[PDB]
C-alpha cells in the first residue's frame, strides 16, 4: 500500500478528432501498465478482451472478458462522455463502494489495429492509475510495444510495473 502518484493530466495526451464509432468494438490488452500493476512470474497476466459498445445516448457500455478459475468472468461498467472527444468518466459510480473519482483518456488509436487509454480512479482514497496497450489482434509490432514501455516511463512507472499478458483463446475469442 505505497503507490507511484499518478501523473499529472498534462503528461497524458488526448487522441485528437476523437471518432467514439470507429473505437467500438473488441480490443485486446496486449500491454498493461499502472502504479497497481505488477510483473508476477510465479502466476503471469492471462489477456483480456475490452469490448466498448456505444448506446444510443453516445455512452460506451464497457465489458471486459476475463479468463479465470476455469471460467469466463464479465467486468460491466459504463464510460459517459466527458469534457472533451476521448476522455470520459464513468456512469453510476455509486455502485462501487468507496469510489469517488474515475477518469478516462484515449491517449492514442488508430481504431483498426492499436490504441493506448490512460485510466485514473480514487477508490478508498487512494489514487490509481493504469496505460493499456489495446490491440486489435492478440500480438502488436514490437515498435508499438517500445512505445508503449516509453510512455509508461514516462509517467514514473518502473520495468517490474508493465506488463505484456500472454495471449490465450479461451474466453477473449468471441
Ligand atoms: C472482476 C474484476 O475485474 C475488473 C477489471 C477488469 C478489466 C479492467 C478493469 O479496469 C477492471 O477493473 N474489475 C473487477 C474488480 O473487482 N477489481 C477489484 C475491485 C476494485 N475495482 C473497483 O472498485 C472498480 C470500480 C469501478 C470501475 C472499475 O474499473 C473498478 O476497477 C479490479 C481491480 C483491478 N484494477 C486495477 O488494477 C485498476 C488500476 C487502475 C485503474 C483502474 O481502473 C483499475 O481497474
Ligand atoms: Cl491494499
Ligand atoms: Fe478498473
Amino acid at each position: 500500500s505505497d503507490l507511484i502518484p499518478a501523473p499529472p493530466l498534462s503528461k497524458v495526451p488526448l487522441q485528437q478528432n476523437f471518432q467514439d464509432n470507429q473505437f467500438q468494438g473488441k480490443w485486446y490488452v496486449v500491454g498493461l501498465a499502472g502504479n497497481a500493476i505488477l510483473r508476477e512470474d510465479k502466476d503471469p497476466q492471462k489477456m483480456y478482451a475490452t469490448i466498448y459498445e456505444l448506446k444510443e445516448d453516445k455512452s460506451y457500455n464497457v465489458t471486459s472478458v476475463l479468463f479465470r478459475k476455469k471460467k469466463c468472468d464479465y467486468w460491466i461498467r459504463t464510460f459517459v462522455p466527458g469534457s472533451q472527444p476521448g476522455e470520459f468518466t464513468l456512469g453510476n459510480i455509486k455502485s462501487y463502494p468507496g469510489l469517488t473519482s474515475y477518469l478516462v483518456r484515449v491517449v492514442s488509436t488508430n481504431y483498426n489495429q492499436h490504441a493506448m487509454v490512460f485510466f485514473k480512479k480514487v477508490s478508498q482514497n487512494r489514487e490509481y492509475f493504469k496505460i493499456t496497450l489495446y490491440g486489435r489482434t492478440k500480438e502488436l509490432t514490437s515498435e508499438l510495444k517500445e512505445n508503449f514501455i516509453r510512455f509508461s516511463k514516462s509517467l514514473g512507472l518502473p520495468e517490474n510495473h508493465i506488463v505484456f499478458p500472454v495471449p490465450i483463446d479461451q474466453c477473449i475469442d468471441g
